[PDB]
């Protein structure tokens, strides 16, 4: 009926030849393989001509599986959009050998339906570069229809790895995936999300794996590479080729490089843990000397949280089972896992705002019950002199700094599009508190009858999320934002023309200018999301505030302490730095996943601890300055008669 | 070198041939394919003898495509777990047809890598069965190494059906998808999930589309059973066969039933919109009605909302993208969809709420603008005659009740797991507040340093979400909450004898035998949520305090009038109606997707609402009751001067 040719063929040289409706080519390879050296094979087909009528079938036949596929390769789009690739490549699948050493054989098989004859190439090569070594980078060129896995075995003594893949180039889209060594291996676009950790990447992509995962102490690393670049956030074809004839591609190729680097030690952990306690806890045995030198010498959050811990379990556990990490954003290059949390680091250092709001709550109370004590002694100058001493707002921001170490670190779990907002919003909160805290303080009478918290809390929280949820700007709403920001800065001129004097007047006035400034970044669109910038505007507004409460005090005549100056260069110092840090962190929520990696970059100190974690450890000494800053901003007052000149 | 038997083959016979390494077995199928009858072919393959060192290959090779399997076909598990199976059976993938009439042919593959012979059987049988129409019903058996799909063909006039499956039993877990008919089809566990709307299922799953995304005016209903039950919930499989050996399989078998019915019409949509407004317009035209008789006579919300929204939006785009509708625990018989709301009808259900508070806040603003113009006329009646008016509570429980309407029908967008405290949460706090203000209308100096609201809000959110969090009874968390209804229950008792009369006593002491009674059911531990029972047991306790009230006006002498009394008949009526339709609403979020679909139930009225919406629309019936009843049950005391005698 029909002839077929079984002809044996040596593992590299091209082999070209004619099949057709009454041929089929049958190829005989032998190989020696070993338990020592895996070296897994690769199999290259290429049809020089196009056959319109019936694709050209493959079938590569082996002892324990059959791998078969047609070229041209049709693979599938967004939108009933087929794409047509005239090379296929792919690594077979060799499984664990029993002996020693073998002699192999697998058998490609192939054949066509067209009558015409139709010519290609089928080349298989070894691949010395199977292997993937620590510390060391593999280049390599793979595309839609040719996809490549290597394999790497833990070296004895290492526990964990991180597989970190860049490219130069971001696009075409692609899709990471780590699997264990049991074949088959499921390198295709279909497949490749069935098991696994897996993540899409533009330019980097960094997965941590462990060797308790895989009792064979080896691992696939897959690549695949996207027809389309719509899951990446880059663009969507609407053009190519219309209607049922499929768009030819094959011109997109990704170049990656994969390397394979031994995680930190527990020794990170350990040193992670004394740098976050001995930090904080210094201020702690600092305040207890200071306090020791003294006596010697003399519901919003709660509603808030439950929400976030009700996300928190389900989307952790969702990224831990599934395997599918485009679902936090992550900082993979730094983020340390113990036990089920991924990302370790950051909420280890959203341990400070616990500690500092803790200590700053001792130290509230120390007061009051000081100043209770005094007016139990009926002292004049505590019942009628110097500031009138409310030490429950101060209670309300050593709740607010807690709060937000504890909203933050629930946050920092999985950072995700989804919980932008609960890190950010109680930071401003603890800033629209710190605003007014001073007006309260030199106007009381005013605060009687107050009822702002809730109206300030309201704008906020309303201003920080609709305008992302229903988009990024639509060129643009952030120059609509930018417009609410002069607005609000005339508002705030409206402010100051209620409140005298000349002094007075041109401070606002370069308060309005750097609002003004502020307002140009809103503008070339806010880039990132409003809900940084409303955190930067506010603590910016914030200083400016404390600028103006200090030049006042100088200028009425009062005099400002030791320690309230000392507090002042510390903080304004931590608050820049923090600022700085603040700054650098970008992207992350609004961008897509794919995107996000790009801008995601290794630890800073101790191997450790990145740059948003270092934000958490300065945001709160700073803030924790700017509590105490108020506290004692008014010493010089208290110990002397109340004025008899009225309140600024 | 080998030697290979091209035969011809019949179709419909059973081949029984013996192959080792160096035979291979040609089949030739000619079979005659027309565009009006699609008819897609099934081939069977079964390895009478397991060989255990090389597996049997087969390849189909067709004009388009090339399906290649091994058999015993070896599947994956959850934890390095292999299942094997000596009987595949696959449909294979027949691509349009340009002409009218095909002789198309496709070629089977049969070869091995194992020097002993081995024997199997290939029979490739014609599917008749393979179009699916409205209206029909097919049972078929399908396994995890057998996977079954079936082409439906949209009639002329048909936009949208729904294509639901029944199980007998529950297990094994299987996938049912929906692809549209583009070859090749995805009928594999590795690649189910790729594309299309795809489902787990352990009894019933239900899935409606649409002609607009199919332009083909087809789809393929692909069904796959899994190997394991865990996703779908049921157990987990800790023995099978130890260490390498592949467990045997294939006993297990899924019988299901198709049934593809024409989705509900444009008409459903207009007459549930027409009775949702016309129910509660008429409660509107009643009291306009009323009012017209009378006149010819005579923050915490806002905190709540914000993630419920940036859930809704992050969740429904999910579901609509991937097409995974495990997500969202929708009610899939009756949920109709309108633009990008997969359910329509319960946000649709959830106007009442809306309507019902609106009527309620005009109402008793009208009967506030009428207390403040007779206390402008100094009547000596509205001064000091009468329980003290206070119309700013029943304020919150008006806004209370709109809000609960937006709460819940944006959780009703997508019902789900993360989001169950949504709906239930906002109605205990209408019942907390319908608590109490009894309390506060006869004891208006009592409610002036109350602070009860913020700790009764705080007690029950706390109550309702972590310990379903935890677990769902570790037999048993919910035996320690029927303990702590008990303690509740006994503080309850302690109020009682704070507050007198042997009446009163036996009244509150049936009153703790209901609370126990109701103990009983949180016993057989919570099957269902607190979430619940909180609601439930508030309600009860909501209407036993009713009920005490009641019988205290009429013991001491103040006569109920004509309008409380059918307002309590009425409310006594619906919130019996409204009850049961809550009782019968059971699962849900708690359980798994699959297990949670066995409990869905068709639509009851106008073909357009279920259950859960009569109770939507019954509940805030009911409560415009109660709060009716509130603002009249003392009417006969106003109209007199206040009671010389101490307050109950
Ligand atoms: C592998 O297959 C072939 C024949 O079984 C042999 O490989 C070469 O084949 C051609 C002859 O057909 C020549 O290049 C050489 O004479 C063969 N040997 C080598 C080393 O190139 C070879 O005999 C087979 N190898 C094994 C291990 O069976
Ligand atoms: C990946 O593809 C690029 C693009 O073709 C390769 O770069 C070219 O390599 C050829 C080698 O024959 C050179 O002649 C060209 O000058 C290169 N073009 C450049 C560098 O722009 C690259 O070599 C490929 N990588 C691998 C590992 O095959
Ligand atoms: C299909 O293939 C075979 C041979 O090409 C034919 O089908 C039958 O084959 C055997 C003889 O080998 C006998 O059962 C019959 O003589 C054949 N015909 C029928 C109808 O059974 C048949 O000729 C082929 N059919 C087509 C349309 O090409
Ligand atoms: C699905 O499998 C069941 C279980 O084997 C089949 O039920 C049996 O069918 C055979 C038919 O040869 C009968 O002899 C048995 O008595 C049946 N057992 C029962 C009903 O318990 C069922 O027929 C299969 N369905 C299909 C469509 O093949
Ligand atoms: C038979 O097939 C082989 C394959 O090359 C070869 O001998 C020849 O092409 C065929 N002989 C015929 C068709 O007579
Ligand atoms: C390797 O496999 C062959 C094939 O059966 C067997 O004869 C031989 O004993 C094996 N080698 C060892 C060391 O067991
Ligand atoms: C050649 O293969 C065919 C297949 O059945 C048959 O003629 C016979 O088994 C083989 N002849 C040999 C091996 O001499
Ligand atoms: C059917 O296909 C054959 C194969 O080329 C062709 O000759 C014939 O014209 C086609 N029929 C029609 C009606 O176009
Ligand atoms: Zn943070
Ligand atoms: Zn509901």
């Amino acid at each position: 009926p029909k002839n077929v040719s079984q002809k044996d063929a040596e593992f590299e040289r091209t082999y070209v030849d004619e099949v057709n409706s009454e041929l089929v080519n049958i190829y005989t390879f032998n190989h020696t393989v070993t338990r020592n050296r895996t070296e897994g094979v690769r199999v290259s087909v290429n049809v020089l001509n196009k056959q319109k009528g019936a694709p050209l079938l493959f079938v590569v036949r082996q002892k324990e599986a059959v791998v078969s596929f047609q070229v041209p390769l049709i693979l599938r789009g967004m939108f009933q959009r087929k794409y047509l690739y005239q090379k296929v490549e792919r690594t077979l699948c060799q499984p664990p050998t029993k002996n020693e050493s073998e002699i192999q054989f697998f058998y490609v098989d192939v054949s066509t339906l067209s009558p015409v004859n139709t010519t290609y190439q089928l080349r298989v090569s070894r691949m010395d570069d199977f292997v993937l070594r620590t510390g060391e980078q593999f280049s390599f060129n793979t595309t839609a229809a040719q996809p490549q896995y290597f394999k790497y075995e833990f070296p004895e003594g290492v526990d964990s790895v991180i597989v970190k893949v860049t490219s130069n180039k971001a696009f075409p889209c692609s899709v990471i995936s780590i699997q264990d060594v049991l074949c088959p291996v499921y390198d295709l676009d279909n497949n490749v999300a069935f098991i696994g950790m897996y993540q899409t990447m533009t330019k980097k992509a960094a997965i941590t794996v462990q060797r308790k995962d895989f009792p064979s102490n080896s691992f696939y690393v897959v690549v695949v590479v996207k027809t389309e670049d719509q899951a990446c956030g880059g663009s969507l074809p609407f053009y190519p080729f219309a209607e049922d004839e499929p768009v030819d591609q094959g011109h997109r190729q990704k170049t990656l490089s994969v390397l394979v680097s031994q995680a930190v030690t527990s020794e990170a952990y350990v040193s992670g843990m004394l740098f976050c306690l001995g930090i904080f806890l210094s201020f702690y045995l600092l305040t207890v000397l200071l306090a020791c030198w003294e006596n010697w010498r003399q519901t919003i959050a709660v509603f808030y949280a439950l929400p976030v811990v009700q996300l928190v379990i389900t989307y952790q556990t969702v990224v831990n089972v599934t395997g599918n990490q485009d679902i936090c954003y992550y900082n993979f290059l730094c983020a340390h896992p113990l036990g089920n949390l991924s990302a370790f680091n950051n909420i280890l250092s959203n341990l400070g705002y616990i500690l500092l709001g803790l200590l700053f709550l001792l130290i509230i109370l120390q007061r009051e019950i000081n100043h209770n004590r005094a007016l139990l002694r009926n002292d004049l100058c505590a019942l009628e002199c110097g500031i009138p001493k409310h030490f429950g707002l101060f209670y309300a921001m050593g709740t607010a700094l807690m709060m937000e170490g504890l909203l933050s670190a629930c946050y920092h779990v999985c950072p995700n599009y989804t919980n932008f907002q609960f890190d950010t919003s109680f930071m401003y909160m603890i800033a629209g508190l710190c605003m007014l805290k001073l007006y309260q303080k030199r106007h009381p009478d005013i605060n009687a009858s107050a009822y702002s918290a809730y109206a300030c809390l309201a704008i906020v929280i309303f201003f920080s999320v609709l305008g992302v949820v229903f988009g990024k700007g639509n060129t643009a709403f952030w120059i609509v934002f930018s417009i609410i920001h002069i607005i609000a800065t005339l508002l705030l001129s409206t402010q100051l023309y209620y409140m005298l004097y000349v002094d007075r007047m041109v401070l606002l006035v370069m308060g309005n200018v750097i609002n003004w400034s502020l307002a140009a970044y809103g503008l070339i669109m806010r880039p990132n999301d409003f809900a940084s910038y409303l955190l930067a505007i506010g603590i910016c507004n914030l200083l400016l505030y404390f600028a103006f409460y200090i030049i006042m005090k100088l200028r009425s005549g009062e005099r400002i302490k030791l320690i309230p100056l000392l507090c002042i260069v510390c903080t304004s110092v931590v608050w820049g730095f923090a600022l700085f840090f603040f700054f650098q962190g970008l992207s992350t929520w609004q961008k897509t996943p794919a995107e996000s990696r790009e801008h995601n970059r290794d630890c800073i100190l101790l191997d450790f601890f990145d740059d948003h974690d270092i934000w958490h450890f300065l945001s709160s000494i700073a803030m924790f300055g700017s509590f105490l800053v108020l506290l004692t901003l008014d010493d010089d007052l208290d110990t002397v008669q109340r004025d008899k000149i009225y309140v600024f």
